[PDB]
């Protein structure tokens, strides 16, 4: 029951696909397992590159195919190389870049908690066993990750485990257990751009939306809350150009709905103030003076936004 | 007349192409059919991976090519492997990812009823028969499908059937009947994002559109419904950024037309109220007071769009 | 001079590229020509799939390469298969998907008259001849083509013809005439979405644009036609998000220019009415009353594209 | 020193990448050079297609690799074919589609002067010589180039020349001179769409921008030029949806800056007219009457731009 | 310990991916190392092209695989060619185009300081040594780089160095040192388009935003700063169409936040001026006259934006 020692060098994790729950990993893969001793020219290990590996397999060299369980489709293998040793052992070294899949909760948006994962596991081989797994995270923790979209938590987490497949084959005297390495890498989103060029101006607009109560006339109060209405729509549109398409409402997405609400409340009170009277065109002296009543009736509905 | 036993593991169904009626399916394919007994090294089944399969076919091993009837173009086969048994039987195992086609009615938009389908059928072989078909849908019961775009109904539906091709070959003594597996998987769209950040604010804008009648002057009433007009256009524009391009009008698409309608009605009544009088500038006392007459003359044309 | 019998099964015609005059066709191709009789294992026709075809060609089997003349680049051939008969004849069967080119006039936009074309023609062979051509349009008539973007007219049109190339080779004793099948499929665009969510609201905006004349003041009349101006610009922008990029003006594209015209006419008259007087601030009593004069000077004076 | 006769058939030149200075060319390539006489089955020329060419090269047939100097990356070769003659000569015929590079000045935008270029030149071969070059431009002189994005000038320009590489090899007794065909095809952009749906409405908006001076009040004159300001911004946005991304300012791009200028001039004069006085709130009687002074102070500083 | 002489010809550096920190380089690669003398047909160097190189490697010709360390995935190798000399030496010549990665700070946006990098290094070979490195920057001086997006500083910088890998193999008696060429090319962004069609109009809008103080009424002053508010939002939206998506705030991105600030300040002062009085509707005589107080209280704030 063969022993394989894996080493996976992560080079870059880049381009997260928010809708599809997908990210890209470029790196190298190394596998080493010890075989029947061999006569190597010189007595120095043999190096077999690219084209030439398929040839040694055709001669009878076993090289197991190991699959990225959670990869999308099939990845882009750069330079492969077999290093064959005189005393038997064989080191397989391939550079790769490919798209991976994991569960990805983007709900708490621009303050985001994510984890990138690879899953390696021998494709066709039951009892060959992944010995020990190593992971070399190149790029560094605090560094210049302000140039970078993501900050990694985070040194690489490993986990060799055994996975059982229920629906097995026409072999069953105890043959459904495959050796799976699982590599995790925690990360957090760089909440910069989204705070300053996003949350803040949306706030200023929500804020200035309230200065509709400091207009004198009733006519001025209603008509102004209309260009206010469409200032929100014009903003949502700008949100739709920059923000990543999702199937749930993000933090930002809500703030923007709160905007529509604050101004639709405004419209209701402004119209209420004018036709709740005893004597003619008498605007409700006190209600029109919620000037600084629902700015903190929003910071109050807005501390229950944060349950 | 050969018996083939198929097993199809669905891994992910992702990325629906709304215009092209296309979706992506990642999974494994398994086929098993029993052949002439064979001498296998050891007396344990033989494993043949990737490169090596073509070699056994070149020696004379039959392996049938089975086509995804409804795939688009040709898919991305990851790791293939033949498992050859001593007693004859052969298991073919390949991982795949590829784009599929089905009819797709998106009319009832954000509350959407869809079904994903595979169609497998032997490419060139008349009498070899698909025995029984199995389908392993990877998730379960009460999940986290709120992270996910689609909810599956839905345990996999199967259906082995016989399909006849009218325009056949130069063989015809009863040879036009191919064995076709058909796998269905029902699903529903996660109406979340589209309700909260879409239907609702469109409603609030439709609603507030009506508070044009609570303006005093006639001048105020007409001029306001103009910025109201373009508030709708600025909204439709935001719809065009997020919503999926279609060749029919969706539910949302209609609501937005109703918006244009309500405000064009407004412009008609507002101008009518002013010039339906006697000899002067006497606004029609009662008509201008449809204030809460066609908000429920809208909720009334509104057991129509989805009734 | 060899006789080849072609059969082309169209499966889907999807994804029109409006700028590049390109569409995608997924289907099967069948070619059958009779050769020197052969010893086939059993005495049943031989089936040769994929990998194995190149092997028979290497042994000496002729299989002609036939080119899609009007394809873009080179297509995506799925499953090929040779069926070799004992009495000689050979049937070539390949599934394909690829991008095609034809002239495409999108001028009369959302009411669109288009025709999809394949052109098959033996690549390197002068006297081998395309016998007869068959075309199996799967995709059906009054069906559910409301789910579909295009309606096909339209049963497939054929046409085997001979095409002569002027600039020939160093062979010329009558050798410049190649056998070309040409398959046409007429189609019309589903003018749904574009009428309802496009032509109509553009009309309502053009319409309501005219109610600028029913404002009292001159100040109200000018200032209002300005937000009216940019309502059009905001609309064109929404046009730009949904409509397919072209190098000519479509029907819609014009209607939108008529919008800019109507409102620039408005600006002219409104300013004229105010400074054409037999006095001081006396608005031209009658000119300001073109209220329902150029709404039907628009349904008119610009109504001759049906010339 | 071998004589090669080239023939290049241009089929389509489509999809210009404005940023990257890239265009696509689909066509055929033909090379003919005479070799040592050969025994051809029959005594008719031999035809070798696709798979089979590599086989004759493996036997020792020289076929030179000729490179598109200015191609991007490496192209998509469709059907290749060697035609081998009994008297020696060899005709190489390949269909191709690939992306090419040339210098591309888009400055004078929608009235555009462009030229598409191929550069063919033997990859590894010093003294083999490109004999004479032929170019068959399919697309026509008097046509329907209104369906087409570009109009070709323009019959194909040729030019076989010798090019010297300074930094050569370890061969230098006069060995740095390679034979290069250079094919040019002049073209002009179809200024249609951009005149009618772009330049014109930008003009009307520039025009109507001036009718700000025909407002009575000073309040009306300032406040109106603001919605006028953002009408320009809303237009520039529409520009950004349809126009091709560039690294310089186009003709249109300027016209749009002139728009921002005219209205920022307006804001300056309008505010000047109000506080350049004698008796209090006395608007400068004459300055406010530049009503038709800087519309032709724009047709004046605007015609120095181009000319 | 083998000596390799590298020569890298840069043809084009194009298409920078701002988010992924990626650029494309098209060029040629040359490697020359001297081997055991050889019998070459004639006694002139042998030329081996494309298909044929793999054949000589199969015979036993060593050709080392050299990897672009920093490339993304794996590049597009055009025409390869071995030139084998009688005296042993071998020149390897390949054309390539591929995507590379470097750190890329876009913070100081449209005035941008960037450097493009290649890293070459023998994939599997410890003691073979990169001799000397040459780099032929075709692309030119002061030239016509106004047609071009980038201006190169900048003649090519080289640097052969030794790199040590900590986590090495089962070989360790001093075997972890690989020979790495590193080629740098400095560049600056063409600040044209972004100055004229971007910074400037953003300035005019910021500028004209201040003429809100030269309105008479208080009602006019508040209501106008609202359309002023959404003039900024409409601008940011135009920013989002043209500017490259980033994860930090650029120069421009700030200027635009300053806009939102200036107008939210305005709204604050304008509302302050009105309710900071004795008793009645007496606008604060002096505060309303910050007319030209915070235009230079902005040229004072947007000036510690560099210091």
């Amino acid at each position: 029951p063969v022993d394989v020692s894996v080493s996976i060098f992560i080079n870059k994790i880049y381009g997260v696909n928010t809708l599809e729950q997908t990210y890209k990993v470029d790196g190298y893969i190394v596998a080493q397992w010890t075989g029947k001793p061999r006569k190597t020219p010189g007595d120095k290990p043999l190096i077999v590159e690219n084209t030439q590996i398929e040839r040694w397999i055709n001669n009878g060299l076993w090289v197991p195919a190991l699959e990225f369980i959670n990869v999308v489709g099939s990845p882009d293998t750069g330079n492969k190389r077999l290093m064959l040793f005189p005393d038997g052992r064989v080191i397989y070294n391939a550079r790769f870049l490919g798209s991976f899949s994991n569960d990805m909760d983007f709900r708490l948006f621009p303050f985001d908690r994510q984890q990138f994962v690879l899953e390696l596991e021998p494709f066709s081989y039951n009892n060959q066993q992944l010995r020990f797994s190593d992971i070399q995270v190149y790029t560094e923790n605090i560094d210049n990750e302000e140039i970078d979209e993501w900050w990694i938590r985070g040194k690489a987490s490993t986990h060799i485990s055994d996975i059982r497949y229920d629906h097995l084959s026409s072999v069953q005297p105890n043959q459904n257990e495959f050796s799976r390495i699982t590599v995790r890498i925690d990360a957090v989103r760089n909440p910069s751009y989204y705070l300053w060029s996003f949350i803040l101006p949306l706030g200023l607009i929500i804020a200035a939306s309230w200065s509709v109560f400091w207009l004198e006339s009733f006519s001025e109060r209603l008509q102004t809350s209309f260009t206010l209405m469409s200032t929100v729509v014009a903003y949502a549109l700008y949100t739709s150009n920059i923000l990543p398409r999702l199937p749930y409402t993000t933090v930002i997405d809500q703030m923007i709905i709160a905007g529509y609400g604050s101004i639709f409340a405004a419209i209701l009170l402004i119209i209420f103030a004018h036709h709740r009277q005893a004597n003619g065109v008498e605007d409700d002296l006190l209600i029109q003076r919620c000037r600084l009543a629902f700015p903190l009736g929003f910071l109050a509905i807005g501390c229950v936004l944060v349950i």
